[PDB]
């Protein structure tokens, strides 16, 4: 069924608190255990989000393997993202080793470090060409090159080195700035400009690991960008584009971390961004 008479039939009936929480009732259950050890309890931000243990990134040490962050690998579009919380004071370092280890280009931010007066992120990247940072339990050095800032989103460049073998690599930073405190945009037509310059960038390309991308729990805003691209994706390669079912899709990324899209408010302006999106994707 077209998806832009799909939305128009839930809307009329105002059924999507109902279509959500099938959604819920069908999700996978995979164990995580290893995001409930003790000794990971100040890894994590939120008691109720965790990675599932088959699709946990590990961390290259002996000593603990653990972050809150998941490989989403969809299979059919040929994607990959990895899902995680914004970086809490104790893990900004881990953050960071994750971006290195993965040989990811591009992490994208999709929260602000303050939003209604309490702080939703670490402070993880430097704000000065001229004071960079160094996380010294895990051995980095992290400057800032340049930044451009714009009506809805800032581009950083970055300058990652790993300190132990001087290597270094330009990482690019992606930060939406203009998500409300409250609700979902009211058009989706910023959120896509955004996910179109990302898309430009190369940090979705499959000569780079894959793209890092956080919100506060790594879940809501940032499971609607990794659906929202993999939806578009996906028309521009079927014979069939109407074939494309976002349910179905949710479903299968829900397989990979859980709790993707937190609302229906979420899960509507999903279907708006695709259907709005498509505009271009079929040749506009």
């Amino acid at each position: 069924m077209e998806m832009e008479k799909e939305f128009e039939q839930i809307d009329k009936s105002g059924s999507w608190a109902a279509i959500y929480q099938d959604i819920r009732h069908e999700a996978s259950d995979f164990p995580s255990r290893v995001a409930k050890l003790p000794k990971n309890k100040n890894r994590n931000r939120y008691r109720d989000v965790s990675p599932f243990d088959h699709s946990r990134i590990k961390l290259h040490q002996e000593d603990n393997d653990y972050i809150n962050a998941s490989l989403i690998k969809m299979e059919e579009a040929q994607r990959s993202y990895i899902l995680t919380q914004g970086p809490l004071p104790n893990t900004v370092g881990h953050f960071w080793e994750m971006v290195w280890e993965q040989k990811s280009r591009g992490v994208v931010m999709l929260n602000r470090v303050m939003e209604k007066g309490s702080l939703k992120c670490a402070q993880y990247w430097p704000q000065k060409e001229e004071k960079e940072m160094i996380f010294e339990d895990t051995n980095l050095k992290l400057t800032l090159i340049s930044e451009d800032i714009k009506s809805y989103y800032t581009v950083r460049q970055l300058e990652l080195e790993n300190l132990t073998t001087q290597e270094t690599r330009e990482i690019l930073h992606f930060h939406y700035t203009t998500w409300p405190d409250f609700g979902v945009p009211e058009s989706p037509a910023s959120f896509l400009n955004f996910l179109f310059k990302v898309r430009e960038s190369g940090s979705l390309s499959p000569e780079h690991g894959p793209v890092v991308v956080h919100c506060s729990a790594g879940i809501g805003r940032s499971g609607t960008f990794c659906l929202a691209d993999t939806c578009l994706l996906l028309m521009d390669k079927r014979k069939d584009p109407s074939s494309v079912d976002i349910k179905k899709v949710l479903l299968e990324m829900r397989k990979f971390r859980m709790g993707l899209i937190q609302t229906a408010d979420q899960l509507r302006f999903s279907y708006l961004a695709v259907i709005e999106g498509a505009k271009f994707i079929m040749g506009d």
